[PDB]
């Protein structure tokens, strides 16, 4: 895997090796407000974090994720527009140089400083790598970041960053409870996609939530003092690691809200 985020190697880049990049059910896309109907059978969302087991972070050289324990039903993610049971693996964002650019869904166009996106997967699949081969597999939890205040709950992530600066670096990360990143409400969209990043596999049903949480300038800087490459190499900032929206094609958005 060569592919990133750089000036050669970008998402426009990418079906050269994944040739799905083009496929007919990618992520991220636009969300339309006025196209998005709403789907009055669609169910509450279920977010259970209360026995969440995070372990630890990783710089990835894309991201940085905070793992957790998936062992076990312990973070779960139900309702909504799912069937069953999805456990809760990971979550990271993606993020911007500047605030007027970082999330991967956009709304009506606009761009939102980053996105998160809780990572969940399908148990009755049993593991992860059998779960993204199905179109069922996975549900990621999207969550727009806009800067304002400062959010409370993020702050013990951005501390951390300054120990896992480049890629394959890790660090402990116990005890972070992810509900101190969620908005008040979970209003949300859903529609059928794709991993935004390679491979690209079109295996998610994707849950964006509508209310942005707040974070402030001073969070989202830090996320920007990370950096792609590996210890002692040419410093890249990590920053403008998202993916454009790509084509919806024959695909309807559903709204949970009137
Ligand atoms: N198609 S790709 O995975 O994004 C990829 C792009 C690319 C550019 C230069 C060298 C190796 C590469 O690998
Ligand atoms: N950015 S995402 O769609 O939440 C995503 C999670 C994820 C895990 C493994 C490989 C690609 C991935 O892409
Ligand atoms: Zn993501």
């Amino acid at each position: 895997h060569h592919w990133g985020y750089g000036k050669h190697n970008g998402p426009e880049h990418w079906h050269k090796d994944f040739p799905i990049a083009k496929g007919e059910r990618q992520s991220p896309v636009d969300i339309d407000t006025h196209t998005a109907k709403y789907d009055p059978s669609l169910k509450p969302l279920s977010v259970s974090y209360d026995q969440a087991t995070s372990l630890r972070i990783l710089n990835n050289g894309h991201a940085f994720n905070v793992e957790f324990d998936d062992s076990q039903d312990k973070a779960v993610l139900k309702g909504g527009p799912l069937d069953g049971t999805y456990r809760l693996i990971q979550f990271h964002f993606h993020w911007g140089s500047l605030d007027g650019q970082g999330s991967e869904h956009t709304v009506d166009k606009k761009k939102y400083a980053a996105e998160l996106h809780l990572v969940h997967w399908n148990t009755k699949y049993g593991d992860f790598g059998k779960a993204v081969q199905q179109p069922d597999g996975l549900a990621v939890l999207g969550i727009f970041l806009k800067v304002g205040s400062a959010k409370p709950g993020l702050q013990k992530v951005v501390d951390v960053l300054d120990s896992i600066k480049t890629k394959g670096k890790s660090a402990d990360f116990t005890n972070f409870d992810p509900r101190g990143l969620l908005p008040e409400s979970l209003d949300y969209w859903t529609y059928p996609g794709s991993l935004t990043t390679p491979p690209l596999l079109e295996c998610v049903t994707w849950i964006v939530l509508k209310e942005p949480i707040s974070v402030s300038s001073e969070q989202v800087l830090k996320f920007r003092k990370l950096n792609f490459n590996g210890e002692g190499e040419p410093e890249e900032l990590m920053v403008d690691n998202w993916r454009p929206a790509q084509p919806l094609k024959n695909r309807q958005i559903k709204a949970s809200f009137k």
